[PDB]
RNA sequence: GGGCACCACCAGGAGUGGAGCCUGCGGCUUAAUUUGACUCAACACGGGGAAACUCACCAGGUCCAGACACAAUAAGGAUUG
């Protein structure tokens, strides 16, 4: 299996976290995206209350959508590096990343920005 | 017994010790009147003529500048403002 699974926006949340353009958390998110910032929205599916959800998707409606169903939160956490060192491989714990907002970007191209033009386009 | 030296004395000078005042050091005083040093070899010495700083003391307040290791919160905020 060649193509990916939903995995490039991983990568992209990965780049922001080394290139330093990420609004993790909800009210970072949510700055973000009222001012030239906030890029693409990544919320949380599994949110008890619904409350967080519901707010990201008011945030993402208010001018702008970038939105996206993200993969449990944690994993997407995970992926990006929650935890120092972490022994030599694996190992770290376990986080929820909460809801996440992407800042800059850095990289160019490559499949993320088609995911997100598949994703706006309709 | 024999040497040597105006930090010994002679022969002399200038003196200090008295006087007032500076400044050191005691003693007393004081929250605290920071401390070191008392024969020469402590006492205008600490290059020390302190207005704060210096500064060590006292009365009071501020600050972490508690490196690093390991867990409790770990964003429903750690703590920073
Ligand atoms: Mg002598
Ligand atoms: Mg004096
Ligand atoms: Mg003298
Ligand atoms: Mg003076």
């Amino acid at each position: 299996a060649e193509l990916t699974i939903e995995d490039a926006l991983k990568v992209v949340l990965r780049t922001s976290l080394v290139h330093d353009g990420l609004a993790r958390g909800l009210r970072e998110s949510a700055k973000a995206l009222t001012r030239g910032e906030g890029q693409l929205a990544v919320l949380v599916e599994s949110v008890t209350e619904e409350a967080i959800s519901k707010l990201v998707q008011g945030l993402a409606t208010e001018n702008n959508v970038p939105l996206i169903k993200v993969a449990d939160a944690k994993q997407l956490g995970e992926w990006a590096g929650l935890g120092k060192i972490d022994r030599d491989g694996n190992a770290r714990k376990v986080v929820g990343a909460s809801v996440v907002v992407v800042k800059n970007w850095g990289a160019d191209t490559q499949e993320r920005e088609i995911l997100l033009e598949h994703f706006s386009q309709q």
